């Protein structure tokens, strides 16, 4: 298999918005590997990507100035970025040479735009999850299933056309290969909450911060960012502090990383995203924005898989398995069968200024992937959206160059491409119109007079007045006065809200008009 093969992958996928086609496009080439081409390989070429979100490994480029098989460019791409010592800077044009003698002007743009990650190719981690229990004809469930446990496209591939469900359904946690964050719907208040649970129920502070994941292995610890970026050697501080207080040599830990003022008490969860940024000299902001990490679960020890065990049990684990200092500490917890203390331990989380309460069903075992009702949220306001600006419209006279509007979509299983649900413009400030305007600049993939239609990788949070359902968009779904919040950098395309996420909201509101 060479890359003439996947450009008329490119190709076919090229023409068509429609979703069946493209899966069936995809899952025909998966069909037509054969795998020292292995796979590992080819799904993220079809994503476009280079290599996974986590994978710690980043080549990228003066591609304007480099301008003058697959496995062969899979070798390549390894080979340029891995590499990592002084004699190449720049260089890579004979790198990018090796290779690009006998490439034809075809594949070229394709060579590039996975470079710069400038393809725009349209397929979806779910399609692709289609194309696989396709091609291979296994249970969607369990490409679904390893997946969530691992994160590794071309691992979950490679075992499926080899094992099949069989293995797919004995696949395991790994370290350094992250499992996707099991997630909470909503509750009314905590009495409510206490009877979903059926009477009696885990509760927590729900810290603001970024959720976080993290791979201790010997004196190697990995730690995720929500939209599974490898953030370690950024926080180096939060390295050290994980590495002591963690008692076992395997472990896979998640909490909830916020910065704190030295009050004692969290800052907006946007500086600990700054601090993953490393925009400056990581001496200057580790002193000007501390960290604490509350950690809520557990997912793997000394070679054990938790997923499995309740929460009540895991816990227990977790708390046994910490030694806190007051940099590390098991998130603080209550069991109760009784609602009193309970929003006494809301109103407490409240005055101590975060978020709200989670609500852990005790019983519950680890779902990766899976909002439900196993964990529940209670706040104070109305959950905000995580959406990603789908589309964007200028200004006009001193403001055409800038982008005042951002036209913003939602996810459809069955679309893919991206369903718009609104448009905003109120929230932000000239300095955030700047950087939004620059930023995705870039990402332009239509130009209508002043609108434009985004190659949609920027997630923003926007909060709402209302939500209502408008079919003067797609989703039969729209924001009544949508307000930017914040970009969240620590989510990606995949991780944005659905839509049947609005539709759940909804439900909540109009219960919150019933229960009210
Ligand atoms: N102690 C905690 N336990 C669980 N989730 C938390 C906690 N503190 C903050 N969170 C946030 O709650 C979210 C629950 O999932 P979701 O709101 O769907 O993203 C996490 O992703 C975190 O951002």
């Amino acid at each position: 298999s060479l890359y003439k093969e996947l450009v008329e992958l490119y190709k076919r996928l090229e023409k068509t918005t429609l979703k069946t086609l493209k899966t069936k496009f995809v899952s025909d080439f998966l069909k037509s590997v054969e795998k020292p081409e292995l796979l590992e390989v080819i799904p993220y070429l079809i994503l476009g990507k280079v290599f996974p979100d986590w994978d710690e490994r980043e080549l990228g480029i003066l591609l304007i100035k480099a301008v003058s098989t697959i496995e062969r460019v899979y070798n390549t791409l390894v080979k340029i970025a891995e590499a990592s010592g002084a004699g190449s800077q720049d260089r890579k044009l004979k790198y990018l040479a090796n290779l690009f003698m006998d490439a034809s002007p075809d594949e070229g743009k394709y060579l590039a735009r996975t470079v710069l990650g400038i393809m725009r190719t349209g397929v979806a981690e779910g399609l692709l999850r289609d194309a696989l229990a396709d091609a291979f004809k296994v249970r969607v469930e369990l490409v679904e299933r390893a997946y969530m446990l691992t994160s590794d496209f071309g691992f979950v591939a490679k075992v499926a056309k080899l094992e099949g469900d069989e293995g797919l359904a004995k696949v395991k946690i790994q370290v350094g290969k992250p499992i996707k964050p099991m997630l909470a719907q909503m509750a009314a208040n905590v009495r409510e909450a206490l009877v979903e649970m059926g009477g009696e129920a885990e509760f927590e502070i729900k810290y603001d911060g970024a959720r976080v994941q993290v791979h201790k292995n010997g004196n190697k610890v990995l730690i995720y960012s929500r939209r599974l970026e490898n953030v370690t050697k950024s926080i180096p501080e939060v390295v050290e502090r994980v590495k002591e207080a963690l008692k076992p040599e395997k472990v896979i830990v998640e909490g909830e990383l916020v910065a704190v003022e030295e009050t004692g008490r969290p800052r907006p969860f946007q500086y600990v995203l700054r601090r993953f940024r490393r925009k400056y000299n990581i001496e200057e902001m580790i002193e000007k924005i501390p960290l604490e990490l509350n950690l809520f679960d557990i997912l793997y020890v000394d070679g054990q898989n938790m997923i499995d065990t309740p929460f009540m049990e895991r816990r227990k684990v977790l708390e046994s398995v910490v030694n806190s200092n007051e940099w590390i500490k098991s998130a603080e917890n209550l069991i109760t069968k009784s609602p009193e203390e309970a929003e006494a331990f809301y109103h407490k989380a409240l005055d101590l200024g975060h978020e709200g309460l989670m609500a852990k069903r005790l019983d519950s075992t680890y779902e990766p992937g899976n909002r439900g009702k196993k964990w529940l949220k209670i706040k104070p306001t109305m959950e905000n959206l995580d959406l990603v600006v789908l589309g964007a419209e200028w200004g006009e006279g001193r403001r055409s160059g800038v982008l005042s509007s951002f036209l913003l979509g939602a996810y459809d299983p069955v679309k893919g491409d991206f369903v718009p649900v609104g448009k905003v413009g109120s929230g932000f400030t000239d300095e955030d119109l700047v950087e939004f305007t620059k930023m995705l600049k870039p990402l332009i993939k239509k130009e209508h007079g002043k609108e434009v239609e985004l190659e949609p990788k920027v997630v923003i949070e926007v909060a709402y007045q209302e939500i209502q359902k408008s079919p003067k968009y797609e989703s039969g779904f729209a924001l009544r006065f949508p307000r930017y919040i914040a970009l969240r950098e620590d989510k990606g395309p995949e991780d944005a809200d659905t839509v049947q996420r609005l539709a759940e909201l909804y439900q909540f509101q109009e219960r919150l008009k019933g229960g009210r």
